[PDB]
């Protein structure tokens, strides 16, 4: 038992190391902290200053520096006894503050414990540094192990996910948000690989196997390099592990949210495009470039802008296989596999296409190589192609005529081409892995939802708003359910909004939010940014509260989320609402002899929304998303990044303090330590604290008894403290000074 095994990996990299002795006695000192900014210029920046004397309604203490300073006792931010320093959840904490908070959190990540409950959710700090506690072993230690009976871990919710779901025949969902770069992936990667042992068909398993495969299809179609994360996942999804009645993995399903189809035509300098674009140049054999017109990446456009090619540490060629790989695993036929690299190939060629002018002020095609590229690949007529770019076909009332666009209308019309064309694949490559995984009878499922938590950029555009309502949904969730949870537990023992508003203010329909007026201006083809935020401020600004007009930007409008205000931008949001392509376009690609191809444009479960604007199909699939998540039993995982550097060791306060703000955790312990924070087993307490009463031996019977024995020797005031039916209740700070009292 690595669990009992003081030498195991497990007590090595899990656990806070102990000594030989574990007596109240050691961890015994006159001092008494306190955490203060040594400056407002900052204030996630704290010290520990000792308490050197205090009076009747403040403390004075000293400084680093040996400053001395004085606060009020109502606005201190005392300093948790050492004794608490590493616990292994912050509902332990006496003293609830932030700085506090923080400062568990970082001497856990100082001894590379990089989980941590708080209350009910899992804490996990990106080490950014490889940390071997995801071997079989480490997965076989926490099998049917209770939270209170093992250290932190991925692994250790998710067995009480599993545990639960087969106890209680109740399905169940982990929820895994946060920045990006935080770690959502690996861990989300983490939790099925955990299910996958726990609930696997063992002997060796085929459909465990096409489960484990699909992630890495996904990646290299929706992953990138960003500045914030070398493998940035750019959709949001919810994996559905199906199971059946014994508890055996029966299926799965994937539901993709939100993908950057903009990155496939630019990317921001030092970023890449998709993963997969890489994977086909560098992998494809020579007799696959050949018959694909494929060069190096810096002979596409859509690959040479942002200067970066490469990922350190990273074999494209390499990748390239794993892909292929999976895609066989899977069950992507020769065929298939050859008309997705005909499409990504195809797509590459699109973006060579130069337009030029001259002749007036419409566009002409002087070289069409990449256009006849791009057509071969695709499987459509050149020409078709061509006049479907420059010449569409627009409807004038009765009237429908060709149009000449010029150069940035081409421009655009091709942009939207391959993006359409990259959407509806990446679709398609889902739909087609959830043919093979999803069960249409499955008895049980444990949902996995991997989705960024709220976005505040330097610019924030639609994408941002729809990330940030379905942030609203999940923390409104969370509220709730974290109330019942609480009440239920004080039940159990015999004890004791905003977010509608904001939520209101985006998806309203009368009176109207943001949303449902985007969606109006939406079927006015002459409708402008400019109307649009015209608008949104003619209803909102002034009149709801959540809502803010800046006051000098005409392009710009402020939401108050529970995570703070976000200004959001409103350029495009028009052309974004309807995602348009031209109908000649579409006209061209549903003759493609291409076998997958012909799928993108002919289906309408592919090729189409409904038609309803993208917000509405947003709002729509957030809300059955809820509706799924209300039916579960909910667990959750803030993932936090430890810094904006990528580096290990080096843990930033402000960084972190940040995100524990925006993330509800902060707000579930100021909630929290509201009541009765510290709720102590019975023999818990007396095993270590009967030596502070002149009666009580370590282990006795009438534990609670025993309980009110020290209680009643210390003289501890009466409210401040709760009788349980197993526990005792503490308010914040009372275990402090308990903790505090001489033996
Ligand atoms: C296949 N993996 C990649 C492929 C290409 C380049 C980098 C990576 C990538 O995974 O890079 C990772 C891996 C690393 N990381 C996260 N959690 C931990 C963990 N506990 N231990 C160590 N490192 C962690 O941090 C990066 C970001 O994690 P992530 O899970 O992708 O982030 P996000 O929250 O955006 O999904
Ligand atoms: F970049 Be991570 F996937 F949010
Ligand atoms: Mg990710």
């Amino acid at each position: 038992n690595p669990i009992h095994d003081r030498t195991s990996d497990y007590h090595k990299y899990l656990k806070v190391k102990q000594g030989d002795s574990d007596l109240f006695k050691l961890t015994v000192s006159d001092k008494r902290y306190i955490w203060y900014n040594p400056d407002p210029k900052e204030r996630d920046s704290y010290e520990c200053g000792e308490i050197v004397s205090e009076t009747s309604d403040s403390f004075t203490f000293k400084t680093s520096d040996g400053q001395d300073r004085q606060v009020k006792k109502d606005d201190a931010n005392q300093r948790n006894p050492i004794k608490f320093d590493g616990v292994e959840d912050m509902s332990e904490l006496s003293y609830l503050n932030e700085p506090a908070v923080f400062h568990n959190l970082r001497v856990r990540y100082n001894q590379d414990l990089i989980y941590t409950y708080s209350g009910l959710f899992l804490v996990a700090v990106n080490p950014f540094k490889r940390i071997p506690i995801y071997t079989q072993e480490m997965v076989d230690i926490f099998k049917g192990r209770r939270r209170n009976e093992v250290a932190p871990h991925i692994f250790a919710i998710s067995d009480v996910a599993y545990r639960s779901m087969l106890d209680d025949r109740q399905n169940q969902s982990l929820l895994i948000t946060g920045e990006s770069g935080a770690g959502k992936t690996e861990n989300t990667k983490k939790v099925i690989q955990y299910l996958a042992s726990v609930a696997g068909r063992n002997q060796a398993g085929v459909l465990e196997q096409q489960i484990l495969q699909a992630n890495p299809i996904l990646e290299a179609f929706g992953n990138a390099k960003t500045t914030r994360n070398n493998n940035s996942s750019r959709f949001g999804k919810f994996i559905e592990i199906q199971f059946n009645n014994a508890g055996f993995i029966s299926g799965a399903s994937i539901q993709s949210y939100l993908l950057e189809k903009s990155r496939v035509v630019f990317q921001s300098t030092s970023e890449r495009n998709y993963h997969i674009f890489y994977q086909l140049l560098a992998g494809a054999t020579a007799e696959e470039k050949k018959a694909l017109h494929l060069a190096g990446p810096e002979s596409f456009n859509y690959l040479n802008q942002s200067g970066c090619v490469d990922i350190k540490g990273v074999s494209d060629e390499d990748e390239f296989k794993i892909t292929r790989q999976a895609m066989d695993i899977v069950g992507f036929s020769q065929e298939e596999q050859m008309s997705i690299f005909k499409i990504i190939a195809g797509i590459l060629h699109l973006g060579n296409i130069k337009f030029e002018k001259g002749a007036g002020e419409g566009a002409v095609l002087k070289d069409k190589t990449a256009l006849n590229a791009a057509s071969t690949v695709f499987g459509v007529n050149p020409s078709v192609l061509e006049k479907a770019l420059m010449e569409p076909r627009i409807l004038a009332g009765r009237d429908l005529v060709a149009q000449h666009l010029n150069v940035e209308k081409s421009s655009s019309s091709r942009d939207a081409l391959v993006k359409a064309l990259y959407g509806r694949l990446f679709l398609w490559l889902v739909k087609k892995i959830n043919n093979v995984l999803c069960s249409e009878r499955k008895a049980y499922f444990i949902g996995v939802l991997d989705i960024s938590g709220f976005e505040i950029f330097k610019v924030n555009s639609f994408e941002q708003l729809c990330i940030n309502y379905t942030n609203e949904k999940l923390q409104q969730f969370f509220n709730h359910h974290m109330f019942k949870v609480e009440q239920e537990k004080y039940l159990k023992e015999k004890i004791n909004l905003d977010s509608q508003a904001t939520i209101d203010l985006i998806d309203g329909r009368q009176p109207p939010g943001i949303l449902a007026l985007l969606d109006e201006q939406s079927v006015f083809p002459n409708a402008t940014d400019n109307t649009l935020i015209t608008k949104l401020h003619s209803h909102f600004s002034k009149k709801n509260a959540k809502y803010e007009e800046p006051r000098f930007s005409k392009t710009e409008f402020g939401v108050t989320h529970y995570a703070g205000q976000v200004m959001y931008e409103i350029q495009d949001w028009l052309e974004k609402n309807k995602d348009p392509l031209q109908q000649d376009l579409e006209l061209c690609f549903k003759d493609s002899s291409d076998n997958v191809v012909t799928k993108l444009f002919n289906d309408p479960n592919i090729a189409s929304r409904a038609f309803l604007t993208v917000a509405a199909q947003y709002k729509e699939q957030l809300a059955s998303l809820m509706a799924t998540l209300e039916t579960t039993n909910p667990h959750f995982v803030r993932c936090i990044i430890p810094n904006n550097k990528q580096l290990p060791a080096k843990l930033e306060d402000k960084v972190v303090l940040d995100q524990l703000r925006c993330n509800g955790v902060l707000e579930g312990i100021r909630i929290t330590r509201k009541g009765f924070p510290n709720r102590i087993i019975y023999a818990d307490f007396v095993k270590r604290y009967y030596d502070l009463a002149p009666n009580v031996p370590r282990d006795a019977e009438d534990s609670q008894k025993a309980t009110d024995a020290v209680l009643k020797h210390l003289n501890i005031d009466p409210e401040q403290f709760r009788f349980g039916i197993t526990k005792i209740f503490f308010r914040a700070g009372q275990l402090a000074r308990i903790e505090e009292a001489r033996e």
